[PDB]
């Protein structure tokens, strides 16, 4: 059982390269428009406390050198819709997919196309914390880098990568610029609030385990809904709602395992730790598996 | 730090379905041949004890429908390769990317492309164990989905995805139809042989996480590479070769810890426990990174 990412393909097709003086980035490049940070227009200096209306203002169309693979495409316009520039250019992307734009919930999951310099990277597999945090893997130039998920034929943009905070973790946009969480495009130290686990993704990742033999944690244990919650909260576990316990019905129904019985043995989980076991390989409960994302593979 | 694949979208442009009789499977199209198991030409019956030479020697060219999405591709040629069948068609496919086919070593990673009725579905990275299975995610349909690296423009093609194993392992071939392993494309009762951990893989990680400051598990000791060879056997660990004492080298630089010192470092972690310590973030010994993975991730390679 294995993170999977979305194919990237049709996102690839839309990654172009995004400079302001000696500042690079990436952009996303739909139709005749590309979106890319807006921190591309910050000096070093500047990044330490923009005023970003008054760096833009100070900014023409040919100061943004934007280049797909080696073309340049000629800035004809550009506007600032929150912590997203948009810069129409004088070409449309032909590869531009279906899409929309889209702002997640926390605890769901997206693929991440890490791209530098215009060009893809790598991809892999995040979920929304709780904390509105992402766990990433970004380094310098990765800013443009999107988040997405693919239904049909059709791309749902939900994220674009613009800093990382003094533990490790990231922080972004979505596609219409406003940040996840209280962070702000600046240069200074900024903390997240107190992570919590993504107890409906725990819960599907159990089942996960399940369906593929793995089942030392599960007990005869009963817990109603509210006595769960209470245990869930005392271990900084996010709530479970019934449509929580609604939309892991598909995997209790496999299983013939109980959605409230998962929950006494997560429970138990919790109170007495998984001593030296591990699940499906992992020391460590895992919370970045929705229930559409286990039901998707295991099924 | 966290596994990564490689963009897709290369080989994406080069999936097709493959269909003979009601048994559909994926099928990879590069200029005008289209590769696929060979097992596609299987009815479902047959696949217990199939004579491939005879089940190919009844087909024609016109009774393999290849389709890209909905369009279908004329072949004009077939042949057997091994366990892979090539169908040559009558159209260049316009987003061949740079490849090569490649057959790789146990230990080696590759992204995995799966897909079902020529479909994209999924991207992961997958390593070939040393009893040269490798941890899949592949269901039913999912057989001619291939694994790959990808190097500058160039990417090389080096699984091709045939079975799947009591243990929910799966097996398959190189792009040249040759499996990987002791396993045969009938379906028969077969095994995997006990896996050992990818010792060059568990060292690239060290150094992954000294680079990052993790350090605790550095000693002062050194080990002769027989020597550490001879006592990572009798921990199931496979022995190191000099190809990967060499491509080990670069971390070495990087960092400045001689490959015998961190081999050192290791066994001391087989011989005694990691004491309830952590290295990058894990209580486990991770081994499904190899040192190329390392340096990509830990600089990022495009």
């Amino acid at each position: 059982f294995r993170k999977m990412a979305f194919p990237s393909g049709k996102v690839e097709g839309c990654m172009v390269q995004v400079t302001c003086g000696t500042t690079t980035l990436n952009g996303l490049w739909l139709d005749d428009v590309v979106y890319c940070p807006r921190h591309v227009i910050c000096t070093s200096e500047d990044m330490l406390n923009p005023n970003y209306e008054d760096l833009l203002i100070r900014k023409s169309n040919h100061n943004f050198l934007v280049q797909a693979g080696n073309v340049q495409l000629r800035v004809i316009g550009h506007s600032m819709q929150n912590c997203v520039l948009k810069l129409k250019v004088d070409t449309a992307n032909p590869k531009t997919p279906k899409y929309k734009f889209v702002r997640i919930q926390p605890g769901q999951t997206f693929s991440v196309l890490a791209c530098y310099n215009g060009s893809p990277s790598g991809v892999y597999q995040c979920a929304m914390r709780p904390n509105f945090t992402i766990k990433g893997s970004f380094l310098n130039g990765s800013c443009g880098s999107v988040g997405f998920n693919i239904d049909y034929d059709c791309v749902s943009f939900c994220y674009m990568h613009h800093m990382e905070l003094p533990t490790g973790v990231h922080a972004g946009t979505d596609l219409e610029g406003n940040f996840y969480g209280p962070f702000v495009d600046r240069q200074t130290a900024q903390a997240a609030g107190t992570d919590t686990t993504i107890t409906v993704n725990v819960l599907a990742w159990l089942y996960a385990a399940v369906i593929n033999g793995d089942r030392w944690f599960l007990n005869r244990f009963t817990t109603t809904l509210n006595d769960f919650n209470l245990v869930a909260m005392k271990y900084n576990y996010e709530p479970l709602t019934q449509d929580h316990v609604d939309i892991l019905g598909p995997l209790s129904a496999q299983t013939g395992i109980a959605v409230l019985d998962m929950c006494a043995s997560l429970k138990e989980l919790l109170q007495n730790g998984m001593n030296g076991r591990t699940i499906l390989g992992s020391a460590l409960l895992e919370d970045e598996f929705t229930p559409f994302d286990v039901v998707r593979q295991c099924s």
